[PDB]
């Protein structure tokens, strides 16, 4: 049973049907959008039919389309016509194909395609301890009809149109980067001796749910324990748009139950899996949509593409693993500092897959909220 | 109007007031760091406020795929409490007084000293020839608010708390005594017959912007011509903690094409003013501060002191006059020889000299 | 039967013979080179033969199409004239006698500040290149001009590689236990590890029994005890190349539950002959040579700067408890101690090629 | 212009052979065939069957104490093998010029062996005579009784050819040395670097050795020479090591105290040079005009070298004599190597003059 998300407009003259909520960017190429407006064809009478993709930052306010929005940037915008039908009219994809026959003719195809230039779904809104406001990249898929008055002014009425929030999700690409590593020392004030850091990840990306293998490798030479040893998934967030804004926020952390006495050397795994799930508060954190829906996750690692000015993605978003070691007769004695190494990894969603019509079950495109 | 520079914490709950960025290191002893901390009675209710003083070296650069590697070593760390007062800072000067009486009750002062065992402000990042990472020796005074509770489990809040990297910046010391030039000389025997090189300088320490008088004299006893001679500065950089890097380069040249014939004499005197104004490339040289900020000059050359060992500098500044000599060889012969002599001198910053107007600026230096 | 040690000149000029290939140094003195030159006097009419005394570290080796780079420093230089001739040992003496009247003496005495025989060639894995401390005896002929110009002639001249061997001191004050204990808390319970040695000095062949007391008062279980012996190796000239290297090893499965306390002593010997590999290794010879063994211990002597002894040599025991968490942690400590040669005490004499014999496989 | 072609005849005149060159090119990726001709004297091999072999040998001793074959290969000429037309243009031409009893031969050289190598030790040196030669032999066989056939020597005629090494189209890294000594009791060090301007040098080719001695010390550098050293390794039946001086040059520069000096002195390693042509590695007789100094061996991935017989390498020696030095404080030279190799360059009928093949004296 393949499930189709369809809206209608306040009016009932468009209805619109995606395939999907959801459309993949794997890097190499992004999925594009293809689905069907349905028209009432009394209602259309003598009117055109857009449908149009929007991608645009916005900062202020949690909608690009809200009265006195502190700032917009439209990072793409393209538009096809439903209506009156154009060219042959027919379908490119099965899915097109197969649902013009199940919804019969007054059903007309769109296809529209993504660049490689664009960010992910990303947005953010400030907990209470954040200076900066709301922002977010948004991606619109908007059927509207346009129709002629006597006066020579054509006119786009919202009651005529439908609006969809579709995400762009990361998916993984065919390949990653080299084995994560890091190594950090330090030789204390009054110390002759280092406390050695080594820390290793099994790979350079990691999925969506995936638990994160934190190898941490502590030589102490020191005379001094290691009374704590914590792995943190920081998540790393700078607005690159109208607001420098920026975000570290802890999304997943793990405290080891070993300590390391002087003149020893401890070697052990921690899994960490970084989950908006994790997080009671689901603010003042990069998410790839609103807090209030339910199929809503941490943002994607933003993947900037050669030669493109990273403004405009709009929000960079970017994961480590930070390891602090709590070190005795230290913080307040021999420093201010904190003792910690931060490993880079990218978090994205799965690399994606690789005769007779489908069975098609029909569903509000509006996304169910959390309990 | 003495300025006096101010930085704020994220959460505005503690504020700090420096009287300078640079403290002066002139050998005999260093300025302390004297302060003041202005509290948001209200955000700190409950909590003790502190300032240290940490002097730390540090090597290791951030590459995309390049394996993470770091080294720190702190040289010094000195910490007072400033709030509530319990006057930690032993006693008070004029400019501490002042500031009180100019920003009100919840100004509290600080007094941090340096020792002697400790090097001046010494950074570099590699260029892309180099084969070491970046390195640097750091001065962090760093104002924060601990709980009752963040000292029982060691997580200080960041934004309770505000660092300002101050430079400690080498001037020569007063009664420094009169002065030898700086001077030697060289005899290269070609064939049994002396090719003779004396190189002289006014003095032996230079200051940052100051001329330096090369006087040049090649007498030519040989049958060989001097085609050129070229002067330099050169700066040498040795990391003498975790990673034996070596660095050497120009940092200031004069060639002349003026040449020294068989059975004669040149006496030429070149003026070179060492300076980084002078070096479109700003990195694989020793820094005094960051390539981007307006206020950095050349590293001052490092000045170890009687029974310190030279590895606590954590990087070695020196300095040099080189000379080079091309010599033609013998008529028809496709290719010539370059001799070459180095005179040693030191490069730092001049021997150091009711209430005020204070005006207030914001701590970070300005960019280029 | 005394065996001699004799080598000849390309141009049948000089004859050296020595009493040893490997000179002890036992910590309060070393044995000096005594030895005779045996001149053809056609050959040597108005020439003068001296012998050198060479200790010199050198670092760098030949590699294809890699940058040619290396590093000599004579860390001691000392020479003698033989011929014409200028105490006396019975060796020598009885040398004499043995061989006629165109052989002399030489005696040249070692300082205390040396190393011993340390090199180390490095295996595919490690960075950092071949180096060693070598011990040159040359036997050689100058003519009165050679002394006017500065050239020595190399087919008059001999050379041999002679070892510094490091042996334990005589009367040495009666030892403590190599020991150390460590409280490693897993969720605020101790996990406590002991390991004690006999002794703090140990002979090349003589086996170490390490006691290892594991006392787990943790919730966790020690898994697998590793008991290793490692060789730590730091060049400490031209290049800070490091090496630490297992040269023994024992690993038991025997596991720890909670709430138990194991104790068990390992007998290990830490020997050339168990590793394959002899590349990566402190040896105080060529890794070809039959006679060649592990580095003794680097001992440096008071107000002596350890950088003059060119490669430091260590050993410790190593023990790595791998223990459970639900996979699984590993903890690990070192106990240093050190490794050398046991302590010090006419004839009829055969006579030998000096070359040392090769590993006939 | 005038094509030279080598020609040698038999005792007996049956049979004579032809050769484009004296001299066939290796130059790494393939080396040159041997293209010829016998011309046959019809009459004189009625019935008889003519080949031509290909044999690379390692000789030692002058019976030859010891042989060792690193190449045969054979072909029929005579009677005719197939069309029995050319495949070069040369065999084609010389066919042509010379009438219907010439007969071409091809014979093809692997890639696994070594170039012309041979050495007779001088007086001072232990080991003995030994060589790679490459021999081309046309050779007539018969048969009088049923039991046997018969290779007579006067049917037969034997070219001594040389394999020369050329340069292939690549060349390794810069050569580039640097060496350091602190001598005794002194704090500080003698420095010396060493780069050539390449890695290949052709026979008579000047080297430009660049020397750079950075003297910290406070002793002279008196003296700064620059030899080129060939290397030998006979690597069968005896392993015989010479290393001899076939260049050397002294620059005039002393280098005092706390200065350096950088200099580039010109070397051209030659046979010429060399009063005495025993103890070095040539690529021919000692009595023969055309012999030069063998080129550097080239051991193809995954030969064993043992089937190059002798192995020749050259080397830049730099030596420095220091002031105060040998006597007080060394019995030791101050010297540095920089390996590089020495070969040759990169590599209508024609008018035909005939030249025997024995090759022109001194
Ligand atoms: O972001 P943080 O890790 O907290 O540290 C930054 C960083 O300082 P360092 O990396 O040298 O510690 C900035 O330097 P850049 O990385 O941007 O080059 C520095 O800016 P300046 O050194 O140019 O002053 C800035 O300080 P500022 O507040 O002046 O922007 C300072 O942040 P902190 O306020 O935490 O020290
Ligand atoms: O390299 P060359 O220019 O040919 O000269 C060398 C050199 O002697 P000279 O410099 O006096 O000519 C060698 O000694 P050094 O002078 O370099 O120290 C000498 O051998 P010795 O080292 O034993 O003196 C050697 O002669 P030999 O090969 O007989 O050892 C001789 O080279 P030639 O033999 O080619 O003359
Ligand atoms: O010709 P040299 O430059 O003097 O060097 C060789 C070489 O010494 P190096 O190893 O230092 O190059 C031999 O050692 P290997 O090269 O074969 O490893 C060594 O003999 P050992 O192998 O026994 O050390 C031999 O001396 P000898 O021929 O007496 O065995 C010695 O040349 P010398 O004969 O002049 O010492
Ligand atoms: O032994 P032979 O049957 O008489 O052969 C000789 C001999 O050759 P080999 O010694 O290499 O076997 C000559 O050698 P040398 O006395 O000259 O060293 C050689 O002389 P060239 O190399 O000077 O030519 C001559 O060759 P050729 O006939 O070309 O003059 C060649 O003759 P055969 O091959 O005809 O026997």
């Amino acid at each position: 049973n393949h499930v189709i998300f369809k809206k209608i407009s306040r009016d009932k003259s468009v209805t619109i049907y995606l395939g999907k909520r959801d459309y993949i960017d794997h890097v190499e190429r992004v999925e594009p959008v293809d689905g069907v407006v349905l028209v009432d064809p009394e209602l259309v009478k003598g009117k055109r039919v857009y449908v149009s993709l929007t991608c645009a930052f916005r900062y202020g306010q949690e909608d690009i389309d809200v009265m006195g929005l502190s700032f917009r940037r439209d990072l793409y915008f393209s538009q096809v016509q439903v209506f009156p039908p154009v060219g042959a009219s027919g379908a490119t994809t099965r899915l097109q194909e197969s649902l013009i026959k199940k919804l019969g003719a007054n059903t007309y195809p769109f296809l529209l395609t993504f660049p490689d230039y664009l960010p992910c779904s990303v947005m953010l809104q400030p907990a209470p301890q954040d200076v900066g406001k709301s922002c977010g990249v948004d991606f619109e898929i908007k059927a509207f009809a346009t129709h002629s008055t006597d006066v020579e002014e054509d006119k786009i009425p919202k009651k005529s149109s439908v609006r969809l929030l579709i995400r762009k999700v990361q998916h993984a690409p065919r390949d990653m980067g080299p084995q994560p590593r890091a190594e950090a020392s330090w030789q204390f004030f009054m110390s002759d001796k280092p406390l050695r850091l080594a820390v290793s990840l099994s790979k350079e990306i990691y999925y969506h749910g995936e638990p994160i293998p934190v190898t941490v490798a502590v030589t102490n030479s020191t005379e001094k324990t290691v009374k704590k040893i914590k792995v943190l998934v920081e998540q790393v967030t700078n607005v690159v748009l109208y607001s420098s804004d920026y975000y570290i926020k802890t999304v997943a952390a793990e405290e080891a139950q070993e300590k390391v006495p002087p003149n020893s050397s401890l070697t052990k795994t921690l899994t960490l899996v970084p989950l908006l799930a994790n997080n009671r508060e689901r603010r003042g954190i990069a998410l790839d949509g609103k807090i209030k829906h339910e199929d809503t996750n941490l943002a994607s690692s933003t993947i900037i593409k050669e030669g493109i000015d990273k403004t405009v993605m709009g929000i960079l978003v970017s994961y480590q693993i930070k390891v602090k070691l709590t070190v005795s007769g230290l913080l307040g004695e021999l420093t201010s500092s904190e003792v910690a190494t931060e490993v880079p990894f990218r978090l994205m969603h799965p690399q994606p897959e690789d005769f007779q019509d489908e069975n098609f079950v029909f569903e509000e495109f509006a996304r169910q909220n959390l309990k």
